[PDB]
């Protein structure tokens, strides 16, 4: 299997979601060696935002440039089987560097199409881990927003099997961080090992 | 009184939301020609990303123009009475350029502040308006998270008076993209003369 592993957080290496990230890779390469896996740094490497001019792209030099890191973007999604989505909450939304992804990502008659019976995901076959930290706890709560943004997003273009992992609390303390990173990494290695 | 007005709408003048916007604008100087009314184009004049280097600046030359940037839209929200925000919904998310301004208002100490029993908002007094269009029709249903987040986001800096104008079904054809504009006016009227 291939793995592909999205990296939003704008923390670098003091990252929760980052640091989860690799332990979940760390993980899967010891349990599955054989598994390529794909890590996509858009921090590192970012994504434009999504404006006029772009929504046209979907031309300018800047338009074709877009357009050609657009299928880029779709293909290396359709090419993997598992993706690992770190989710970091600012501002009770997502990273700008992750929507920027998705904004390039959903595309009509590429990763959905419009059916008699409403939109149709295309990407199909996956299965999606969301790793999502938090400062405070939100969890099953109306204050979050982003797990349901993000199962809904996924759903759209065709991922439907999402499993998510917590990292809440991190500003808490010690203790609290602690317990957000044990917890997390106890349901990487539930996931690793199923 | 005085009424900001936040387009960021990445469609420009065929915008449904800046069009709503414009005539919330007009009707508001024929029903209170004294207030001044500002606009402030988020598309036209962007914000930038909220990135590892600007978390810092709130020092490089581009950390402290994102400083003084942030501080001057802080300014600006702080003076308005009334804000009306344009949100169209792209990829069942808000707008890139809404959302970096977002990023770029909530700041600690400043437009909420820490306390015992939770954060508290520091923008008080204000009512704010919502102008939401969408293709689609998800109001009151699991889509729309657009309509809790801007709740969310908003409250947590002060602003809990939040009334929503949709536009809905802007996809649908000649007949529902005239509902949309006709029930979206009909409620921006309301408004306008309560
Ligand atoms: C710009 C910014 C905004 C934040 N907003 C929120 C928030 O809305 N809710 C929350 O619970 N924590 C919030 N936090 C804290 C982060 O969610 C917490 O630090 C999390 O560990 C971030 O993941 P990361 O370290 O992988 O970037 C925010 C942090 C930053 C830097
Ligand atoms: C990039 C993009 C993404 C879209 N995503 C969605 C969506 O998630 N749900 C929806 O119902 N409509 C969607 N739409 C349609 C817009 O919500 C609809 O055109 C709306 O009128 C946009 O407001 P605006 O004209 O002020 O930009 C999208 C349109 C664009 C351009």
């Amino acid at each position: 299997s291939k793995v592909l592993v999205l990296k939003s957080s704008i923390l670098a290496g003091y990252s929760q979601s980052n640091q989860l990230s690799d332990y979940f890779v760390e993980q899967w390469r010891e349990k599955h060696s054989a598994d390529e896996i794909t890590v996509r740094d858009l921090a590192a490497n970012p994504i434009p935002v999504l404006d006029g001019e772009l929504v046209g792209a979907l031309l300018t030099p800047r338009q074709q440039e877009a357009l050609a890191l657009s299928d880029e973007l779709i293909a290396e999604l359709k090419a993997h089987d598992v993706i690992v989505i770190a989710a970091p909450m600012y501002n009770f939304n997502i990273s700008t560097q992750l929507k920027n992804y998705f904004d390039l990502v959903a595309r009509a008659g590429v990763t959905f199409r419009y059916t008699e019976n409403g939109p149709e995901g295309l990407v199909t076959g996956k299965k999606a881990i969301v790793i999502t930290s938090r400062g405070g706890i939100h969890k099953d709560g109306p204050t979050d927003l982003v797990t349901p943004y993000l199962s809904t997003f996924l759903g759209f273009i065709g991922i439907t099997d999402v499993k998510f992992v917590f990292a809440e609390g991190i500003a808490y303390g010690p203790e609290m961080a602690a317990k957000a990173q044990s917890d997390a990494k106890a349901a990487i290695d539930s996931i690793v090992s199923a």
